[PDB]
């Protein structure tokens, strides 16, 4: 049938895209998701230790103040089952499920350049027509299974963290974990005390700081809910949106005693972004500052891990670091008698047999269970996995063959009436604040189309290449170089797009 808008995704971005377009702008709209329930990545990713790296009171929606006062704030950080339960309550309250079609994947989306709408086809050969396409696909594509010889011969339990089954038990089992990223650190910390023996196959050690996830008292929660209006105003007025006191103090402008005290204070409070952006202001910019942040965490590793040779294996060797990981006792794990750490860069994995992982030294690591916390493909992977064709039938895979590009992280030279929520080339901040910022900006432009009887918004290649130059300008100011992301912060990003919404959407081709 016909719709004013069609949304792909029932996660954070899709649920708010549905609420804003349907109830506030009174548009006819339908959303689609492969899953059986809302939640997005929080429905799929149920691996042990899954936890937000934003604090509980900020990893949520800000637009429903009755929901904020209603909100469950159990611990300082929120687990996957509680994020899922929160998103379900959002769907229960605002009557969202009746306009979501579940168990329905989108195969193709073709823009009708004549009638100026999109032709969307599901994986079941069902076709829907709609003026606008809202893509809220998130950061997911399950496969980065390790390309290891004989991985298909393993007869024990083999799980990727994105497809974690239920009823997994660990007692009496020899378990292996490949990968020490954010997910691997969470899995290893959660299961180490439950397994008979754990082998960690680390190819690249990373910096991790304690998260300090503690229960929240009723007065801790009251201290938040009573000041929630000011808390969100600080989010909109910040670069990261994590509720941090973002520092402008340069690292080398204080004594070594003063520097050590500031790093220790953030370490005790917890949080990876706090240690990097609440301590000082040039850790991601100046090289000498970045090395000081490294040395503090290296000193912490050498203090926690009592075996100096294990601590050495856990210490990163790269000269310059980016954002640390957050953990609830990761480095303490490696003091346990039932934990073995394997440097698979000096001793790579060469084969997987029916009952073991064998490294280059010939040692067979016998395992009952092998966990692959090996990550996924890139941002665009969610977009290139759908057959999206825009003007002159050009596909989203072809136009993004040389990496992704967009205008304000929301529109592409492929997009005539297709708006990206949390898409590539967006800001680097707390996701729910970013998602609210884009959904409100996208609905404003769509409302700016219904009143003026316009039916085709497009973005120039000049505007897309101008957004690429903006991001490339800020990105090369930082150590994070050596254009996927805008690194100017959430506040400046809201100003970049406000100058567009004010100047009658400069860079956008409107056709009546
Ligand atoms: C364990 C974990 C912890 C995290 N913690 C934080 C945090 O603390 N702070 C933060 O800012 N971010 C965090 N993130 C990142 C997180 O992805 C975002 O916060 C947020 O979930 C993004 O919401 P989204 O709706 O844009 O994407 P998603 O939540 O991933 O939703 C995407 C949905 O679109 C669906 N979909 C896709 N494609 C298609 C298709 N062709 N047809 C049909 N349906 C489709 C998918 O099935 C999926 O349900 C975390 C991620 C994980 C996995
Ligand atoms: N920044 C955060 O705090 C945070 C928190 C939650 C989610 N996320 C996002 O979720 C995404 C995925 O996180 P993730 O931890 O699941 O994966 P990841 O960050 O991409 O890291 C995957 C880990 O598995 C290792 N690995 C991959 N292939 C391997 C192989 N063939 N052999 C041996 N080891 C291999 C990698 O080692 P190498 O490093 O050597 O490649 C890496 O340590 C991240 O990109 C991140 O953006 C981030």
């Amino acid at each position: 049938m016909d719709f004013d808008a069609i949304i792909i995704g029932a996660g954070f971005g899709g649920l708010y895209s549905l609420k804003k377009l349907r109830d506030d702008f009174n548009l006819k709209v339908r959303a689609f998701d492969r899953a059986t329930e809302v939640g997005g990545t929080w429905f799929w990713n149920q691996y042990p230790g899954a936890l937000s790296d934003s604090e509980t009171h900020l990893y949520c929606y800000s637009w429903d103040k009755e929901l904020l006062q209603e909100m469950e704030i159990k611990r300082k950080y929120i687990s996957q089952p509680d994020v899922l339960a929160y998103l379900k309550r959002v769907a229960d309250k605002h009557d969202l499920r009746k306009d979501i079609q579940f168990e329905t994947g989108i195969r193709s989306a073709y823009f009708d350049e004549e009638n100026s709408f999109w032709n969307v086809t599901t994986e079941n050969d069902e076709k829907f027509t709609a003026r606008f396409l809202i893509t809220a696909l998130g950061l997911l594509a399950a496969p980065n299974l390790p390309k290891i010889k004989g991985i298909e011969t393993f007869k024990g339990e083999l799980h990727h963290t994105s497809r974690w089954p239920k009823d997994v038990t660990f007692s009496g089992k020899r378990v292996g974990v490949i990968g020490t990223g954010s997910t691997g650190v969470q899995v290893i910390t959660a299961i180490a005390s439950q397994v008979k023996h754990l082998t960690v196959f680390q190819r690249s050690a990373q910096y991790s700081v304690p998260i300090g996830n503690v229960v929240m008292s009723e007065t801790d929660v009251a201290k938040i809910k009573e000041n929630y209006d000011q808390i969100w105003e600080n989010v909109w007025n910040s670069a990261l949106g994590y509720g941090l006191n973002e520092s402008t103090l340069p690292t080398m402008s204080v004594s070594a005693e003063e520097r050590d005290k500031i790093f220790e204070k953030a370490w005790q409070e917890g949080g990876g972004l706090r240690f990097m952006f609440e301590t000082f202001g040039d850790i991601a910019v100046d090289e000498t500052a970045n090395i000081e942040a490294q040395n503090f965490i290296k000193k912490k590793i050498s203090e926690i891990v009592k075996d100096p040779f294990v601590a050495k294996k856990l210490t990163p060797t790269d000269l310059y670091a980016c954002r640390p990981l957050c953990d609830s006792g990761y480095y303490e794990i490696f003091n346990r008698d039932n934990v073995s750490l394997e440097d698979v860069k000096a001793n790579p994995i060469v084969e997987i047999k029916e009952d073991c992982v064998v490294t280059a030294d010939g040692v067979e690591h016998k395992l009952d269970m092998l966990i692959c916390a090996t990550g996924f493909d890139a941002v665009d992977g969610s977009y290139k996995r759908i057959d999206i064709r825009g003007k002159d039938g050009i596909s989203i895979k072809d136009h993004w063959k040389d990496g992704p590009n967009s205008y304000l992280g929301m529109m592409v030279s492929n997009f005539p009436n297709m708006f990206m929520v949390f898409g590539p080339n967006g800001p680097l901040a707390n996701s729910p604040p970013i998602i609210e910022t884009q959904v409100r900006w996208i609905a404003d432009l769509i409302g700016y189309a219904e009143d003026h009887q316009i039916n085709q918004i497009e973005a120039t290649k000049d505007a897309v290449d101008n957004w690429t130059n903006t991001c490339s300008d800020i990105a090369n100011k930082t150590l994070f170089a050596k254009v996927y992301l805008y690194m100017g912060g959430l506040k400046e990003y809201r100003n970049q797009i406000s100058e567009v919404s004010n100047n009658n959407y400069k860079g956008c081709l409107l056709k009546q």
